[PDB]
């Protein structure tokens, strides 16, 4: 039992030589640099996010230049995120900039487009032409960061909604609005997406963090202006909103991972459902084999401190028992004061709480949600996670070339490294979202397309040797294809190491 | 499993119409006023800090009849706590008020006292006689929060320490320091607590929260200092430090309960590690059957602001997972402003955790971990529960007048409120550091001593029916003695309510 | 695991001080007599069986005089149990007494009741006038205990049956005959059974056991046969053929318990299957709370030999295991030669069983089975054997007037003895077929109501120190109602023994 | 749980296509004939046994001769087994012939050998020398079955008892003695299992049943006097006796399986104790990997009749849901009516509780009860079986030589057919006792080594379609080495069948 457990542990305990979740790091003005990128990574981050809600192609365009730079200076593969700025609601202007919206008051919100420039705290537009089909009597409206409630009493007519002021607020021009009863339809991608969309194909982008995912519909849409050229890129869904949990089995079913957006879904749905959702999205995803990342918020005050608060420490220890492939930065290495800091607490913090981590239940309690029978790969790849258990071996090593035969093994939480040996450059960055992995990239050009296996598997040993795994007289427990097999791994030894 | 069930929970389950958690709140400038108090109050707080490491028995005092009007307007019953100074190591006094400590620099650590009123980054005074025993070569020495880290090279002399400045920080008067690798063997009891203790005993209070535990020896001596006027108070053992940690079992042998005191223990034990520390803990305690507290950082940036960072919230919520009676508020309501709010959000966190809590496995996983045999009582209070869970009743009584069997009942985690019907108004107050407990009082002189336990019964359910805990046709699970045992109950009823 | 504990059993561990299961002996011509009714009791017979498909109401009115002066005499109280002849299928008479079937041969079967005294190889009658609806070609007769096996070729006509002979045997006068493949649509309750089920009322017999229950509608039958004088006589089913045991939930959901009647069931049922219907009708009894007895050939050779073959021990064994409150005899005590010696080897491999039985295993077994919620009484019972292993309480003692108090509890499983204070004597006969369970006979009359319920109280724990179960100092686990409540017990005690 | 479970069988599941359980058969008059044994082997026999209490080394000669004429005409390889005579206690002769022992009586046993042709009922002859040394007053020494039961008063001299006479019985020449509370300390092997042992060796037996082993020492004996010429053969060590069952762990160490005698330990130890001996003995077994059988009395009506009791039937399946490997015949095939038939039965049997078995819990019971870590090999059969489990694999492949692989997979009770592919015909006969597993002989000489396997994986793959338990599209596990390691199996691979 967990309760159990948790009385055998102790804080003297020794932590691991290894640290298994990742971290992605949002980058910004504080992180843009050649040399903070450096310090990023030297900290601890795997994956690099650009966020495309702010900036504009050209200062995006910086950062992955800086990011392939400072990586290749330091030798290491780094994941390259495109996080879409995605459709938004927005109020129009103000007269005189500005408007001071009373409690008890009556105003008037329309979608007439005449408006736009000319609000007053009467009557001010917001650019969602839907609104008033999507909003019913006694909805909420929110404006500001959900700062400004206004009610909604009525339809004054097709276009315009009569509205309560139901707490004081001034607000200046074009606020964000959210509607939380509200089933919103905005297309899944927008104009400037889409724009974004072909951008992050032409500079080879690792994986798209897809913003405010509503539907498995939507996913496809995604994946569809990606095109052909994009094929290989992993479209990761943030779930921020109602409809996303709603539809979150469909959802991880057309991705290839989830967020658990944390700050939009916190306005969207009561904060203290946050909690529910992500225990629930998370071990959807576990239980799927797909990667899983927890976001906002873990570490906020270390933006402006050096130190975190106990709730803020306890919180990325959480999002890993919970069962997290990934961490997340955003402001506090966007524009904080401790970007190097930050992630070195966060990483600690990991690693602290993997110490902790029951790896066996984990591995057995997933292995009992699996369908049976399932897949001639899928039972390799747990069978074998059995053997590193049941030999104590102290690495593993794949062979994955799409990556798909590494998720699959890490799916099963090993106790111990999981070395991945490649044959695509990309496929090492976009694991980099995977929880206990790395990777070893294998030129097939240069060393030939190794067939026997023997190559890949002695490249994947020798890594292991190196970062101290194993020594001689362990077991590393290996899998690939045997000679005829193609398209999956169909063996599993175990070998000892010389 | 806690997996298979994170899989069945949803952000749009109802809450309870209870909450079982406690919150307690510091009582400073901030919250001392009457109406301020009332507003604590009515926003959630069953438990009223006072903290001797400020203010003065006069300021404390104000405080504690502040507490009884406010509660005494509100009719209900309130904890009132003292929190001790406590012994503090701090160092002496610097020419010209300050001294700019530097990188790399060699000072000299005297216990000398001619010293105190004339150090220097040179040489200066800590005012812990023992140190130099205390602490050898490659030690630690952390002063002003552990801002400021001197590294121990040597012993100059007896009463001296050669150390290196391994960073770099100017220090003013007085900081306090810290010893980590270091076990500090300052008494139990400062010579302030010591008057400090009496005074408490003197207002009445229910409980000490017993700062730097080191020994079980020393909750003795806190007894020993509380005397006989003194012996029905709790007291509450913080664990701040090394050596806490390391006689847990034997503390809590002693104790009346536990307080995982992260602010201290974040400094004297590595901060990654006061994760584990508190799994522990409030787990031996639950095993145990004591009350538990989370402290400390729980809810820090509303200190400030009106809204919690999410990492914040997260912590509450694990908190109680964690199997947590009580949450704790210190500067959010001592100094803060949004006190309300503060208290607000923490109850709100409580509820929704508390949905996503299966408070049944949590009964079962108790229940196997006490040793056979136990007793009668012991028994009584387990099954009885387990008969709340097989009949889903909705509602419990329990006779309590030291309160004994109450903490017992509410050890085995029942899905249902517990109402506890005491003859004594302090066990009402004690009682609210008890997860899920209600008490009603019940005035043995106006109403006669109830040996055939019908009226207090009656009372129990009534209050009950009050509530909306139960309605007619529900049933409630009923403890205590039958009409020959005496001194605990051997009894439990399931009557219908009607 | 059922393993890990076979591993710590010993054949060296001492036996219990009590026997848990019973003993039910059929009594005829080797046991009629007084004498040999009181070696039967001092052997162990807790049941004594008339067998209406023998005898008549005048001999089984002398087994029932004598069984009650043989117990009168012992001090003790004995169930009786009738034992009905049942519906039966047999062929009519054939011309010189004889008829020689040879394998190969067709002969006729017919329901024409002309050829009732003159069947010969070739025609002969069998008196089920439904023989030709319940058949159909390539279906299988038996006749004589299954020796001769005709099978059904073709309808001759209306009332004859085209037969091949499938192996050779000489058949005499009216022999039996079995239908494995069909449903036989006999009655309940024969003539013969209604004028004996009257007899029984009559004679104030304890229980009937039901032969061959096809039905939930048949136990119905019985009931109402049995009349209102009858109201009170426990109706025990016999699963005999294929019908009652594809409707055993709804049969035992009838019924007052089951017998598993193993001669009967392995003619109709391959005899291989019998034993996964002995796992399963076991169960579903335990589960249900209800008696359950496993019958026939249990100790056969002992029917002529001083000591049993090692299948038939490992049968009476296996039995227990399986959960049986009753192991039964038949033809050993009815026309044996060794009665005394039968019944001693029976209770002595019953009590060994019984220390490897894990009692504890089978309670939680039992308790998880159980529909939440199920009543304030059962609870009650299911706690208050925990109860008892939590404290290793020695004894039990329990109010039952009915009689289902004691079923109720029994149905735990603990791992002590299970004293029952009655106010009726037909309870503590009835109680003969439950096993683990003592009655203690308490007169209302002579000793008044005691709603107090201490006398009850105090003649069931004197009667546990009287056998020895407890001494001062022991536990002993009481369970009845309160004061007020009436119609169950809502009441769990622990006291102390003095 | 096995209630649970047994509440989803039904008798309408269809039985399996393949039997796991294993039958022996002892080789008498009846069945020597090579037609009787072409009889048995289609009928169901997998091992012949030959007891060389019985006969002749001319006799048992016959029997080989006859075993290997009448398999190589069917095509299949059976295992033979040489089951010794052992060491027997016998009384001497008495005057007359015969000698007739009264109840009550006092009459004088002797191991001075001037009476062992002139004993009578006053004083006769035991012939083991040790008998004084070995019993002490109290002890009770049984003669002719134990049917005669005399309890020793006194030592009349040094070589001399004076016995009561417990019970009347009339003995003739030189019957066997037991002696139940007795150490007995006979050698292991007498001098006619010398010449036994020895010419079992020369006729290259596959196995040894051992009688009566007391000991790990003597079992050492056995090897020891096979010899170098003998070290391939098999010991499967006989417990019949107190000192077998106390020293059954060391015995297990040294032996390569156990038979569990029950018609000796029946009368050794007490009857109702062989069923506990009887779990307790092949759960060790199971948990150890090594073959172990059942024995004795198993069908023993079917000697004579042509249909078994109901505690015969039950007797076979709870020996299969015990876990055996085997299950023996022992008179019923020696000198029986209807030895096919017999067989016949007990095949039918197996198969039948084979559905029933939870094949399933019984792999993750052995599993859990398996020290941590183990061995590379093991790990590798355990986590294919439980590839097995998970993609449904419908039959199994293992490479073994040795049969060491073989043994270490059928261990994990797979729930398909296991398919071993040996170069060696005894390895096929010596697996005859393995449950669950069929041999396919492959021909290195004539076919090569097979360094690669796959040839030998093509073979037990193609007799698996041949039998039936796979079709094209099916998953087959396969067990082997890679093309590296040798002696030991570290691979498994799941491929897809054509
Ligand atoms: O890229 P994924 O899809 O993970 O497939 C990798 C697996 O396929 C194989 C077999 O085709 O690749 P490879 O041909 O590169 O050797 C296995 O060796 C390897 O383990
Ligand atoms: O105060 P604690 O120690 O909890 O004891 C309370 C129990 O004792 C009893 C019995 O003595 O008190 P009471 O006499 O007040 O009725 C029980 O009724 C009650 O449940």
């Amino acid at each position: 039992s967990q309760l159990a457990h948790n009385l055998t542990l102790s804080i003297f305990d020794p932590v691991a030589n290894y640290r298994a979740a990742r971290i992605i790091c949002t980058i910004g003005p504080s992180t843009q640099s050649v040399e903070a990128l450096k310090g990023l990574i030297q900290s601890g981050m795997s994956v690099a996010r650009m966020n495309f809600s702010h900036g504009s192609h050209e200062y995006h365009q910086t950062t992955i230049n800086n990011v392939r730079q400072a990586a290749a200076e330091l030798g290491v593969n780094i994941a390259i995120a495109l996080d879409t700025k995605g459709p938004e609601i927005r109020t129009g202007q103000f007269v005189g900039g500005d408007a001071v919206m009373e409690r008890g008051a009556t105003c008037y919100v329309t979608t007439d487009p005449a408006f736009a420039d000319k609000g007053t705290k009467d009557k001010f537009y917001i650019d969602y032409q839907n609104l008033s089909k999507v909003v019913r009597p006694g909805n909420y409206i929110y404006i500001d960061d959900g700062i400004l409630i206004l009610q909604v009493q009525s339809h004054e007519d097709e276009q315009t909604l009569e509205c309560t002021v139901t707490n004081s607020h001034t607000i200046s021009d074009r606020r964000g609005v959210n509607l939380p009863g509200c089933d919103v339809d905005l297309p899944a991608v927008s104009a400037k997406d889409r724009v974004d969309l072909q951008f992050g194909v032409e500079q080879g982008v690792d994986m798209i963090f897809a913003s405010f995912i509503r539907s498995a519909e939507q996913v496809g849409d995604v994946r569809k202006a990606l095109g052909p050229k994009g094929r290989d890129i992993m479209i990761i869904c943030k779930i921020e909103n109602h409809q996303g949990v709603q539809n979150i089995d469909s959802i991880i079913e057309e991705s290839d991972g989830i967020m658990v957006a944390r700050g939009d879904l916190g306005v969207e749905i009561p904060a203290e459902k946050v909690v529910v959702a992500q225990k629930i999205l998370i071990s959807k995803c576990n239980v799927a084999g797909k990667p899983v990342i927890c976001a906002t918020q873990m570490l906020e005050s270390m933006t402006y401190n050096p130190r975190p608060t106990r709730a803020e420490v306890s919180d990325v220890a959480n999002a890993v028992f919970n069962g997290a492939d990934c961490v997340m930065l955003s402001g506090e290495t966007a524009k904080g004061k401790y970007p190097n800091e930050v992630v070195q607490y966060m990483a600690r913090i990991c690693l602290e709480a993997q110490s902790a981590l029951n790896e066996y239940v984990f591995f057995n309690s997933i292995k009992k949600l699996q369908h049976i029978p399932m897949s001639a790969d899928e039972a390799v790849c747990s069978s074998a996670v059995n053997s590193v258990y049941e030999t104590k071996a102290k690495a593993m090593v794949v062979l994955s070339n799409t990556g798909r035969s590494a998720r699959l093994v890490a799916k099963y939480r090993p106790n111990c490294p999981i070395v991945c040996v490649t044959t695509r450059l990309q496929t090492c960055r976009q694991l980099n979202i995977t929880q206990g992995v790395e990777s070893v990239f294998f030129d097939a050009d240069k060393l030939g397309h190794d067939e026997g296996k023997e190559h890949r598997v002695a490249a994947g040993v020798e890594f292991a040797k190196s970062k101290g795994y194993v020594q001689t007289g362990d077991y590393c427990v290996v899998i690939h294809a045997d000679h005829k097999v193609k398209g999956y791994a169909n063996q599993t030894r175990i070998l000892l190491v010389e």
